[PDB]
């Protein structure tokens, strides 16, 4: 209902200029946009959102890469959005999404989306501040919802 | 066989949400031909009539004047394995009309024919045969 | 003045060539609402009738069954300025209809009415009363 | 150079979706996006935006208009991104984003900064230094 | 690595007007071209192209409708040029090239190679190495 | 009615990736697409495209440019196609035209076409032989012309 989810332009989807079309493809959908902002992530920034990955093989590598170039912060509100944004980004990624149109590789894959309503909240509080995020009325809202 | 027919409706949402254009655009380009198009308000005995299999269901009257609530669009479209044609574009994953533009099922912006019987029922419901245009596409030979 | 109408057809090689989607897209876009709708191939007497202004022209006979050679998608748009705004959609430049779609005159794809004047009475023509759909559009506040 | 200017999507714009289709238009011509942020103006932000035209009558609806619902804030950088801003937004003609998406003038959609004088105003009222992005794009050398 | 594919848009799809769209998807996808060129095939060379189904009962009618008009002979290089090839053109799915603009299978508007092994079979049939052009996209490290 | 232009995508257009775009824009505008190739110009071919300029300021610049990478050389046919490809490019261009969408300075301007037939002829016999002028059908044509 109040859903949200997180949603990150990479480094080669920003400078490949595809900030715009993934934008319109979620507010075609019938999403809300509740938070925006554009941002080259200091290392420290990198290392948190893929701390998960300190175990992981070649976490620096990952991190500096990340933190290489500007990326596109966004938060969408809506019914299913954390279920329906992965979806919409895909993978094997099938055209139609994002990845499946525009990426060849899982390390240029252009965006990514939390992938759970666990995992949204996490990363929006860590990239976004509560007076960041824009409380709003889409005027279309039960036209997409019952 | 390429005189099989489909019946399909942009919901009013659909309408509301200025899609009719770009439905109608997806089937053109798939080299489907129009043969049949309409925009009316339903009436509650239309909606009721249209939802005739759905009469017994608690979320019939919920469904009726929804569907009554704001403007559809009416199509038909001809060609080979359209019914299944237009059931595929309609989706969901994304590339399909649901895919790229719905999230609710009580919202999913558009309906198609779910098969040729379906789709006699639905055309002959929506439209007289002096409605149904039949005429040759100059790409006929090129699509099919 | 949001009472406004004007008349859109698209013209026998503007249906031929799959763009009457592409086309209700860009009034849709643009803000405007879809009141009326149909397909239809006109009979002689529509094509003469329609373009009996031009009656008394050398080229009548041969542009009055051209326009009956095939089906044409009628429609009403209704909004602020929508005349004037059909008009310049169609185009000339590129980013409009014929800018974009057309090589020739006697093949422009599209018609839309000149003036107000013109536009009650092509409507009035093709359409009638019980055929035009009136209803609100919820992002009518958004656009006007 | 690295000229900047500000564009702003106003609240019909956000209502209507149409923020990525306007990002994409300048990032599609080339320019580079420095700065990004959504946020619903107040009565006193709407009014020192609108600063030079507080002797205009229609200066309180620009005002309530503007401060009625989120906008998007930008800023983009490149050689003419402030005339070719202006050229992007577009009396309008089909193929800008007025032209495209607009009908009235109170509800155009978008904003871009007129000069260059009144982009670094903007930018100031808006962003502060930490909020502006410094990069290079790869295509750089593709585009200038 | 430098991977290649062969790409071809059959009769229908160049008729119909999907070259351009095809080649886009492939630039999007982020691929780069290195030979093209249109040309209408001899019987000799369809028979050439088809040369694995010889043994199957609809190679005749394969081979008169490839060398019934106009293809446009591509090659594209890239890592997995040769599926995502595939995968672009599409039971097809909406989203990919047939599963878009095709409804019959003898009419499937492309053709692109189902293996390595076909891609340089196709390339040396079609491309003298003369044609091929070697060269290096600014976006490759935004890309691999 | 037979007449011909000549366009071709000029380095920064390949690039970019816009040869498809600009391909779809004059097929949907409903011109027969004739001839069609990639590639790279020697330095005299460069020199024998913008000879006119042997005798302007800076032509060495504008020949090592043009020969830096690849370009693709297509001809297109139909009623004043010349005129109207001129018009589809732009000039102060304006959106909806190639120039217009994709362009910001004139030493990047994505595209050239021929300014009259007088230049496409020359620019089409130069760039193309006889053999690689596909000759064919649009079944479109009296859709599209009276």
């Amino acid at each position: 209902s109040s859903e949200r989810t997180f949603i990150a332009v990479k480094p080669d989807g920003v400078q490949r200029g595809l900030v715009g079309e993934i934008i319109a493809r979620f507010e075609r959908k019938g999403y809300k946009l509740v938070a925006l902002k554009i941002l080259q992530p200091t290392t420290e920034q990198a290392q948190g959102h893929y701390k998960d990955l300190c175990s992981k093989p070649f976490f620096p590598a990952l991190v500096k890469y990340f933190s290489s170039g500007p990326i596109v912060c966004m938060v969408w509100e809506g019914k299913n959005v954390v279920k329906s944004g992965r979806v919409l980004l895909g993978a094997d990624s099938q055209p139609g999404t994002i990845r499946g149109d525009f990426a060849v590789d899982v390390g240029r894959n252009v965006c990514h989306g939390s992938d759970s309503v666990e995992s949204a909240e996490r990363e929006i509080a860590f990239w976004f501040k509560a007076d960041e995020i824009a409380s709003w009325t889409s005027h279309s809202v039960s036209q997409i919802y019952e």
